[PDB]
C-alpha cells in the first residue's frame, strides 16, 4: 500500500516532451476497452491473457491481449469470467499463435471479477475527484463505475477523458499543464499516485506509460478520494 507523494524535481515537465502531446491525448480521449463476462482464451507470454474481445463500435479489433505483473496474477485470472476496463494501443502491439490480422490491440490490467462485484442498486458511489490547480482546489467532479471494486486504471481514464474536454488537459501540440499526477487515498490511508505526463524527449512510448497499469491495483468505490495535481506552463 502507501507510497509518497510527488518529489518536485521528479514530476515529468510537458515542456521537456517534445512529440505530439496528441499521441498521449489518444490514450484518454473518449478510448478504452470494455469486456463484460470473458474468460481467456489464450496467452502469449507468461504474463498476458487473450480474451476474444471485439470492437463495439467501429471494429478495429478482435482479440484483446492484456499484461499483468507476471505469472502469479495471470494465473489467478485466467480462467474467472471477468469485466474488463483499460486502455489500449496497436502500436507495439504482439504477436499470438501462428495460426491467425485486423483486430489486434494490447492493454495491461483493467481484470475484474464479475461475481459478487456489483451493486445491487446502479452505479453506486459514483466517485468524487478534486482537482488541484496551482495549490488551488478549483474544480471537483464525479466519474461514475458499477463495480464495488475497480480497478485504478478505469478511474485514471474516465477522470483524464473528463480533464482533457472541460481542462483540455492535452492538446494535440503540447499541453496547457507543466505538471499533473492523480493521486488515490484508500479508506486506510494508502496512498499511491501515477504521473500524467510523458517522459522527456521527442517520442512517447504508449506501452511504456500504460504499463504503470500492470499490477492490476483495485480499489474500492465507495470510499475511494481522487485528487489531480496540475501547474499551469508560464506566460
Ligand atoms: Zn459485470
Amino acid at each position: 500500500e502507501s507510497q509518497p507523494d510527488p518529489t518536485p524535481d521528479e514530476l515529468h515537465k510537458s515542456s521537456e516532451f517534445t512529440g505530439t502531446m496528441g499521441n498521449m491525448k489518444y490514450l484518454y480521449d473518449d478510448h478504452y476497452v470494455s469486456a463484460t463476462k470473458v474468460m481467456s482464451v489464450d496467452k502469449f507470454l507468461a504474463h498476458d491473457l487473450i480474451y476474444n474481445i471485439s470492437d463495439k463500435k467501429l471494429k478495429n479489433y478482435d482479440k484483446v491481449k492484456t499484461e499483468l505483473l507476471n505469472e502469479d496474477l495471470a494465473k489467478k485470472y485466467k480462467d474467472e469470467v471477468v469485466d474488463v476496463y483499460g486502455s489500449n494501443y496497436y502500436v507495439n502491439c504482439y504477436f499470438s499463435s501462428k495460426d491467425n490480422t485486423g483486430g489486434k490491440t494490447c492493454m495491461y490490467g483493467g481484470i475484474t471479477k464479475h461475481e459478487g462485484n456489483h451493486f445491487d442498486n446502479g452505479n453506486l458511489q459514483n466517485v468524487l475527484i478534486r482537482v488541484y490547480e496551482n495549490k488551488r482546489n478549483t474544480i471537483s467532479f464525479e466519474v461514475q463505475t458499477d463495480k464495488k471494486s475497480v480497478t485504478a486504471q478505469e478511474l485514471d481514464i474516465k477522470a483524464r477523458n473528463f480533464l482533457i474536454n472541460k481542462k483540455n488537459l492535452y492538446e494535440f501540440n503540447s499541453s496547457p499543464y507543466e505538471t499533473g499526477y492523480i493521486k488515490f487515498i484508500e479508506n486506510n490511508g494508502n496512498t499511491f499516485w501515477y504521473d500524467m505526463m510523458p517522459a522527456p524527449g521527442d517520442k512517447f512510448d504508449q506501452s511504456k506509460y500504460l504499463m504503470m497499469y500492470n499490477d492490476n491495483k483495485t480499489v474500492d468505490s465507495k470510499s475511494v478520494k481522487i485528487e489531480v495535481h496540475l501547474t499551469t506552463k508560464n506566460g
